[PDB]
């Protein structure tokens, strides 16, 4: 009664060229905003950089034999701008290209289709220094790497998502200090946020002009079901807010040409950076809507965020090791709302999964029993999606392989495959060896 998904959809794994790659000075490299970020005291919780990581740069063909083994027909991974243009703009970095054009044919050769992200947060340090989020220039900086990358891999690339989530970018980036560049700052993160939509308006025509009629684009937006406290009218008040800010910042401006009015007043209206013409360039029609769901988030109203006057609620429940709480009827609500409200004609899931304690048994194994009840009730939850009639065409798991977690470093683990840091060894979890069968079965 709850089986298959439709024959053509697509199940994958997902990544990040900064939480893999490693090789951080490898063939013309140049520092990314993250590189100096991890020199920071205080911005990755265990001390950690990405200097190493996976090591992916070099061992790609042996985690895409992973990824056959576990049966994915999809494979959803970033472009590094640092290796592309490591002066920013300007000079090709051949070799650069040549690390992607040898990933992508490996894809091809193994029959898994590639997804390509060209934003997923490593802007060139040289870059930032001329242009960041917060300068209206980045958006011309970003076109200009869009249209070289582009133009090498689109005969090879059919799906393309320019910025994988701008709330991130902007607010954790310019508005909190917990992403690079580790600013603080209502204003930049408002001009940032506004910029990474402009970036996302002005790659469109580009990825489609380097293109074909197969060409798909769209952008990445992580979304979380906001719940409120209680029903006193100012907890009400505060989950609207927050959903404002968090889900609907980014929506509203790309299917409606408008911010959220009630926030954008709250905040001060001048401090978006909005020129005439730019909601016609922030709504280029879209081929897809991509979906980054991990939780649901409960608001009261409170002062621990002096920004929007909120704190958060933990309700009885399960959380992981992130300490994020495991909601899988969110994901089915946020399709259904972004279905409503926006109908996009595609969706996909882009990033979901779950960090918990891993432990490598005596026999070598990894049992890893609550990131897999975590998935089971996901992939239920986007079946039920499919059911209503949402067009969810596929499914990403974040991760492919334990990585590193941004502020959180090594020390929180999503992969379906373990990571032995020690030695590189990948070993496919309990997680991993289900999702081979699911992948297989085309359902659960
Ligand atoms: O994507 C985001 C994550 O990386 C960070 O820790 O804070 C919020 C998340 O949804
Ligand atoms: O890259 C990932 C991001 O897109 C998500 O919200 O935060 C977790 C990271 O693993």
């Amino acid at each position: 009664e709850p089986h298959r998904f439709p024959p053509d959809f697509q199940w994958g794994v997902a990544t990040s060229s900064y939480q893999i790659e490693g090789a951080v000075e490898a063939d013309g490299r140049s520092p990314s905003i993250w590189d100096t970020f991890c020199a920071r005291p205080g911005a990755i919780a265990d001390g950690s950089t990405g200097a190493i990581a996976n090591d992916h740069y070099h061992r790609y063909r042996e985690d895409i034999a992973i990824m056959k083994q576990l049966g994915v027909n999809a494979y959803r991974f970033s472009i590094a701008w640092p290796r592309i243009l490591p002066d920013g703009r300007g000079r090709v970095n051949q070799a650069g290209v040549d690390f992607y054009e040898r990933l992508v044919d490996s894809l091809l050769e193994q029959g898994i289709e590639p997804y390509a992200t060209l934003y997923h947060w490593d802007m060139p340090q040289v870059q930032h220094d001329r242009t960041p989020w917060y300068d209206r220039g980045v958006v011309d900086a970003f076109v200009e790497y869009t249209d070289v990358i582009t133009r090498r891999l689109s005969d090879r690339v059919k799906y393309w998502m320019t910025l994988n989530e701008p709330w991130v970018i902007s607010f954790l980036g310019y508005g909190a200090g917990e992403h690079a560049p580790g600013l603080r700052d209502k204003e930049l993160y408002l001009r940032a946020a506004h910029h990474v939509l402009l970036a996302h308006g002005k790659a469109m025509p580009v990825i489609r002009a380097n293109g074909n009629a197969q060409t798909k684009a769209g952008i990445v937006l992580n979304l979380n079901w906001v719940n409120a406290a209680s029903d006193s009218p100012e907890d009400q008040a505060a989950a609207r807010r927050y959903d404002q800010f968090f889900n609907r910042w980014f929506a509203e401006p790309l299917y409606n040409g408008r911010y959220p009015e009630e926030l954008l007043e709250w905040y001060g209206r001048d401090l978006v950076p909005v020129q005439p013409g730019d909601f016609d360039i922030i709504t280029t029609p879209t081929d897809f809507l991509a979906v980054n769901y991990y939780a649901r988030t409960t608001v009261k109203a409170g002062s621990t965020d002096p920004m929007l006057q909120v704190d958060f609620v933990r309700p009885p429940g399960e959380y992981t090791a992130m300490d994020w709480e495991v909601y899988p009827q969110g994901l089915y609500n946020i399709l259904n709302w972004l279905h409503t409200d926006y109908a996009p004609p595609a969706l996909y899931v882009t990033e979901n999964g779950a960090a918990y304690d891993d432990q490598v048994s005596a026999a070598g194994e990894v049992d890893d029993p609550q990131r897999l009840a975590y998935l089971e009730g996901h992939f239920e939850a986007a079946y039920r999606a499919i059911q209503a009639g949402i067009p969810l065409k596929g499914y990403f798991v974040w991760s492919l392989m334990d990585n590193f977690e941004w502020g959180r470093g090594f020390e929180k683990r999503f992969g379906i495959v373990f990571v032995d840091y020690a030695t590189q060894q990948r070993i496919i979890k309990r997680s991993g060896k289900w999702f081979s069968q699911v992948t297989r079965a085309n359902g659960l």
